[PDB]
């Protein structure tokens, strides 16, 4: 019944693009309303709030920018996996496990300073090479990543894969590293499987630089699936929770990979501490913990280690759930972030229109029209069924 999944995905994908449109329209009529007569302002899930009028304008501009990324993600047929977490938690060490090769530098000391995107060579004419995107080709980091084209040499420097160790630390020169690799049967490899185009992004560590952390939180809304690696010894830190909290505004579900669990003495107590924090941070991920919470110890430094077919039940299980989620449940893996965000945002608008109507007439009529309009929309969003 694999064809049924395709139809359901294309039907649900059609439904969400329509909802992002109508909600973007709502976002705009709020912006124009605010400008002529500032709006008057229980916790708002998305909107964080003369001072409120200018901050309001800043908020809508962010939501407008976020809906665009979601619009661009729903349209995109590929799935993007974002491996982030604290510094020195094993983000790069988890990627190597997934590719089954020591591609990305993994070191005791801080290493990854530049975003490392790993793609199949098919996109780069089947050529195994790194494409470094310079910071100086555009004003901001995103503007550079977004102007990158393989067909325009002025947007990237070509290096070899073994050049990676000397490239990833140059976060003052490069904006992103496009790594094109070639895989191994198709039923075993993750990048090339014949059904869904995946690209892994090895994130720089959280809790390192004020600017670097701003980069990660930004990049989060242009990816589809998050694998949050956790240091078993520290659990979920304030730097981690600040990210997850902001990421949970759209990602109801996401993976949690606890690494360095082999170093833990009180393994049970440590496991119960971690699980306690996922229930409070990602309540929906806790309900499906068996699928989304994994304890993987595989690494290349402690006793090519990734090629060995030695039995690794912990990792094998994670890699299975990832395949199942990204490949067999495209409705959940790709579109759930869109449905979740829309439902959160619409609730916010509904609250705003609520406090404004009844208690100039021009605003009373405007907000009643918007309350009845968004309540109706939020009802249609909830009718979208993605658990099929
Ligand atoms: N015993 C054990 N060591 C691990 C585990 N995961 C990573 N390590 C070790 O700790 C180091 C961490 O590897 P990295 O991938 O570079 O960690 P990171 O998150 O990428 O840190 P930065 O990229 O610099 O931000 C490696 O040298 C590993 O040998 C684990 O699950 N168990
Ligand atoms: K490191
Ligand atoms: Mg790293």
């Amino acid at each position: 019944s694999s064809q049924l999944s395709q139809w359901n995905y294309n039907n649900n994908r059609v439904l969400l693009k329509r909802s992002i449109l109508k909600t973007q329209a709502f976002m705009d009529q709020l912006q124009e309303e605010n400008n002529i007569r500032p709006i008057f302002i229980e916790k708002l899930h998305v909107l964080q709030l003369k001072a409120l009028s200018k901050l309001f304008h800043s908020q809508i501009v962010s939501v407008t920018n976020h809906l665009n990324a979601l619009k661009k993600r729903v349209d995109d047929v590929s799935s993007k996996v974002f491996i982030t977490g604290d510094v020195n938690t094993g983000k790069s060490a988890l990627c190597n496990s997934l590719l089954k090769q020591r591609l990305l530098p993994e070191d005791q000391l801080p290493c990854t300073n530049v975003f490392s995107e790993i793609l199949e060579a098919r996109e780069n004419d089947g050529i195994e090479e790194v494409h470094a995107i310079p910071l100086n080709i555009a004003p901001t980091l995103k503007e550079a990543i977004d102007m990158y084209s393989i067909q325009n040499p002025k947007t990237y420097e070509i290096h070899t894969l073994k050049e990676l160790p000397d490239l990833v630390p140059q976060n003052g020169k490069y904006a992103l590293l496009k790594i094109y690799i070639k895989d191994r049967p198709a039923s075993t490899s993750l990048l090339r499987n014949g059904t869904v185009d995946i690209s892994l992004i090895d994130s720089p560590g959280l809790n390192m630089d004020s600017l670097q952390t701003a980069e990660v939180m930004s990049r989060q809304e242009e990816i589809d699936l998050v694998i949050f690696v956790v240091n078993a010894e520290n659990q979920l830190t304030l730097s981690a929770k600040e990210f997850i909290s902001l990421a949970s505004r759209e990602k109801k579900l996401m993976f949690f990979v606890v690494k360095k669990f082999d170093k833990i003495r009180d393994k049970q107590r440590c496991k119960e501490l971690i699980l306690k924090q996922i229930r409070d941070l990602s309540p929906e991920t806790y309900k499906r913990a068996a699928d989304f919470v994994h304890f993987v110890s595989k690494n290349g430094d402690e006793l090519d280690p990734y090629s060995s077919s030695d039995p690794d039940p912990d990792f094998d299980s994670l890699e299975d759930s990832l395949r199942n989620f990204v490949l067999k449940k495209r409705s959940l893996s790709k579109l759930l972030p869109a449905k979740t965000y829309l439902s959160k945002l619409l609730s916010d608008i509904i609250m705003i229109s609520k406090s404004n109507m009844k208690m100039n007439l021009l605003s009373i009529k405007f907000f009643q029209s918007l309350y009845e309009g968004t309540v109706a929309q939020k009802l249609m969003v909830e009718e979208i069924n993605l658990d099929i």
